[PDB]
């Protein structure tokens, strides 16, 4: 369990973002014990960020292995008689965390949350903080890194100078500590350690069912406040699970959200919960948000920014969803991890949907003898499996409860039209069944294969969310045929009468680049790349939304095909509008979010 | 007064209030309808700290005049009232109202430095709000100065506003809003340090930390010096409140090979800990001496500019710029046009980047017929008042830092009008009477005709010149900037006191090019600094040369500004142009001690 650290009537909050030292691991950062002492001929790193992109020397952006973070952590004595837990936000990828040269705890999977009670005992007047941060990436990690050497994106074979992580996706392998570390404190006696809401609307009246699991022995008492601070339900003494209703609930919506506050106190523990009203149902090839037929209109993003690289940066987060309603979109993808509790709640605020997605990208083997990826692990198949649970279990324990999450997706681009693909995944659209309380639609963002009729997502997925490049990465500059074959496939997928939708289709785009006549990597391109897709999909009844790749240009590895990166943004990597924004601003200001295709 | 940076200390809790506040513009009702006495209703949210004003895409946010309402819950534990309870505002630009729950705690002006007010224990109930409000608004008595007409100071044909608008009379765009971070803090209420002064002695072979350490309440103090690894190297306990203490084996603090002790301090259970450089300054003849050698400046003045955040605190962009200067060979820069975040200062200390230091005075000119330092029944400037808090406040926060060498008491005033000595003459004094290290002060000349009469040259220890010889005149005609630059530049020379650039530089377009002089390219951008360089290199009290400017930024608009100011070796995003690279190879070339 992961609830958001909140400053309480009974809870501490103590942000230890800022300066921290830095240290490259040498190969002998754990042998000499560096987390024993202050670290020693050291660097200074911002926290949170990630650290490849904040100095200039290329040696500390391809760093292969581990580096040392450290700070002082003096805390007043006065905390000692409250329960004290050190919240790491997300540490990428995988981390050993010291307190005074004592391993407290360590996590594996690079953006989730982890937590760990200081005990008592360790606590000095003065205290050294460490954390270690493993970057190396493999085929046991999400995401998944190559044992190849090879490039994911040469004409000519090389021995590489220095060892390097080989992603086997397309953005950059940005590590360090990305998210905030804090310093929370509840009571140690009886405390809240969880909380599920769910939701039921009869007529114009809802039914909030909920579960507040707890440490300790207490009273629970729960209260649901509107914005504008009415008291609108409350039991007292009610235990773990119950319910209450809600006279004239206001809905949340997109693009008009509302959030109750939800008050929840367990003895002297006090937490307070945003919460938004709504419903999420598939039913025939509709997407029913409320009962009604959504569209989606967005994209998939990427957390990237310069020069905190996946870093948290709260005034672009507030940018981007400006932008998006600047723009008329409505919803994106968290592609392709978890973002920030940040952004994700002020997408409950904003009313912004979201399709939540794993870390799991690159789950594919086939993108002295040859092997398949989902082949047995002794035979050498992909080894994420219990990893990828663990990842499910952890995404929907800490976003249960957003109103702005409609669906869950697996993976990305997995290799799902091959065998074994289907038992790889059966467990885990299982597993994200069995604990979403909402039973929220659940997808896997398929890849673009010639054998898409054999995409086991047809035996899986409530919604077909399709990655797809027709003018890109096949019938480049040959926008007809682009429009042939897309209609070729969609009209199979329109076939299955389930809802479907575009995850990912763009174009690389140098913002500066133009030409009247159809020429890959101008503005202009990406604009009739857009139009060409369009022509197909706004004919397909049970095409249901279309988010495009990408938001805004990123960081990627570097290679033959990719012009300092992705390009495919609508924005560039500053938030810059290329031709093709204007394009969907225009577009989505004349589709709207419910009805569209009704 | 005193303003010691919050941090988390075995006495003191800390804890950071930013976040996604409530935001609300005032539409001129605000105060008469109370709105600090309920949640704000129809509102936005606004991401804290930050600028305001680019965050959305509303123009009329952009470009709003008056007040805004920040605001946001304060739920914390009823065991702080235990304690004495801070509310620390880090900048509210430009000025400030705050209250918890219906009650006004205190105003600010200035809003480029910290102020802070305790909150009374009988006013914390079980939930709580914290109201904000910010006034943007600039005229002749603020800091930095706006124009109190319908004048731009980048107009062919007169035209009637839609809307009043601030007008600066300063050449950075108006950013406003609670800038950077709101803290929350504690201390013993009985007996706790207010403040902490520290200045070194290096006589006879001797380095020695004076301290004089302001409390208050009745306790017992002490005081230790720790290195970097943590060994203990002097410390006295049961002290008086002013002494002494011998550092045997003393590191000196350097540009670009910093070393910080750890001062910690102690007064009854309050704890507090002060890195510290030891280093001296001081002018002598022609040279500016840093621990006794003779400095030469490499640098840039700097905007606190990001997008989207605008002037707000953005600590990744801090460590980015220190680590871009380190790679260009920069060893300095000017805090342009107003004091940076502390963040910025602590990390100049640890990272041995060399600060002029510099208060908000910009637009203190009325003449870019009322003289500006005519008397105020008059028409006259009215700043002088404030700006004496202002040097107070800046001295006060940032004396402990090994990192600023030199104040900087204003860019670019009418210092060439009747009444310019007089008007500046009290605001050196100041400053020389409360900076314990009495470190060089200088005003930041602007360029004008009748250069002579600069009062500078009877105040300042060095005379800090802002020249555009082959921009603002010249143009595009090098061979003239160069010998109009000597001309002036062997006067300066005459005198025999240290001079340097804090400005000079050419609008560039990164991406626009010719290989024949041509403003805006890349390549007339060398070809300018070239020029000025000829002559500056043969000057022997020429001791530093910052370009104007380390990266471009935003302006208000007009017929001169592309998109901004254009003026920076980087762009917005830290992208070197041509001239960056040129800096790079001449700074690799210059030492930072013994280049004159
Ligand atoms: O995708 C990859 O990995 C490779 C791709 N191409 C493509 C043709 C670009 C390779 C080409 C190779 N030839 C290399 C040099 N030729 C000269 O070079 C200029 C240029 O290519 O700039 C042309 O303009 C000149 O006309 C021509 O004389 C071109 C072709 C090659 F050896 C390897 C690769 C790859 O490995
Ligand atoms: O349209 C024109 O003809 C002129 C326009 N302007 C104004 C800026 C519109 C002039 C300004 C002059 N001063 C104004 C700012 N001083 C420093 O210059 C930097 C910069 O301007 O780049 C600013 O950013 C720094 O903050 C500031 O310290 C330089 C001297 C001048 F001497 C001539 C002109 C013109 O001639």
């Amino acid at each position: 369990a992961m609830l958001y650290p909140i400053l309480t009537q009974s809870r501490m909050l103590i942000d230890l973002s800022g300066t921290w030292r830095f240290k490259l691991d040498d190969g002998s950062g754990f042998e000499k014990k560096w987390y024993e002492k202050t670290l020693d001929d050291a660097q200074l790193m911002p926290v949170p960020s990630s650290y490849n992109d904040i100095k200039e020397s290329a040696d500390l952006r391809d760093h292969y292995g581990w580096v040392f973070y450290q700070r002082d952590l003096n805390i007043p004595a006065y905390l000692k008689t409250q329960r004290i837990v050190l919240r790491f936000a997300a540490v990428t990828h995988s981390a050993k965390v010291y307190v005074n040269g004592t391993l407290l705890c360590e996590h594996k999977g690079g953006f989730l949350p982890f937590e760990t009670e200081i005990p008592e005992n360790l606590i000095r007047d003065e205290n050294l903080l460490t954390v270690a941060v493993d970057n190396r990436i493999d085929h046991s990690t999400l995401p998944v890194g190559r044992e190849d050497e090879s490039n994911v994106l040469s004409f000519f074979p090389y021995t590489p100078t220095k060892k390097q992580n080989k992603p086997n996706f397309d953005f950059f392998n940005y590590c360090g500590i990305t998210r905030p570390v804090k310093l929370y404190t509840t009571p140690k006696d009886a405390y809240i350690s969880d909380i599920t809401l769910t939701s039921s609307l009869e007529n114009n009246t809802a039914r909030i069912n909920y579960k507040i699991d707890t440490k300790g022995s207490a009273h629970t008492a729960i209260g649901v406040y509107t914005k504008q601070g009415v008291c609108v339900a409350q039991t007292e003494n009610t235990g773990t699970e119950g319910s209450l209703t809600i006279e004239n609930a206001v809905l949340w919506e997109p693009l008009k959200p509302y959030l109750y506050e939800v008050k929840i106190s367990f003895g002297e523990d006090r937490y307070t919960l945003p919460y938004g009203i709504r419903s999420v149902a598939v039913k025939g090839n509709k997407f029913l948000i409320n009962n009604k037929p959504f569209y989606f209109k967005g994209y998939g993003k990427h957390e990237d920014t310069f020069p905190a690289g996946r870093g948290l940066n709260m005034p672009m987060n507030a940018k981007d969803i400006s932008l998006m309603k600047w723009q008329g979109a409505n919803s994106f993808r968290t592609s392709h991890y978890p973002y920030s509790e940040e952004m994700m709640r002020l997408c409950d605020e904003e009313g912004i949907v979201v399709i939540d997605e794993t870390t799991a990208v690159g789950v594919h083997l086939n993108f002295g003898k040859r092997v398949n990826t989902f082949d047995p692990i002794e035979q050498g198949g992909i080894r994420t499996q219990s990893h990828h649970k663990e990842v499910i279990k952890d995404l929907i324990a800490r976003d249960k409860n957003h109103a702005c999450v409609v669906m869950w997706s697996i993976a990305n681009e997995a290799d799902t039209g091959s065998k074994g693909a289907y038992e790889y995944f059966k467990p885990l659209f299982d597993l994200a069944r069995e604990l979403d309380p909402q039973k929220r639609p659940c997808t896997l963002v398929s890849l673009q294969m010639v054998n898409y009729k054999e995409d086991c997502t047809i035996k899986l997925s409530d919604v077909f969310c399709l990655n797809r490049y027709y003018g890109w990465y096949t019938c480049g500059a040959d926008l007809q045929a682009a429009e042939k074959m897309c209609r070729e496939e969609l009209e199979f997928w329109n076939s299955l009468g389930k809802p479907f939708m575009y995850t990912e289709y763009g174009a690389d785009t140098v913002m500066g680049l133009h030409d009247t006549t159809d020429s890959m990597f101008t503005e202009e391109y990406q604009v009739e790349y857009y139009k060409t897709n369009h022509k197909v999909t706004d004919t397909l009844d049970c095409f249901i939304g279309e988010q495009v790749w990408n938001f805004a240009d990123f960081a990627t590895s570097q290679g033959l095909i990719r012009v300092q990166g992705n390009k495919k943004g609508l924005f560039t990597r500053d938030r810059k509008p290329k031709l093709a924004a204007h394009y969907f601003k225009e577009r989505w200001s004349k589709i709207p979010d419910f009805g569209y295709k009704k």
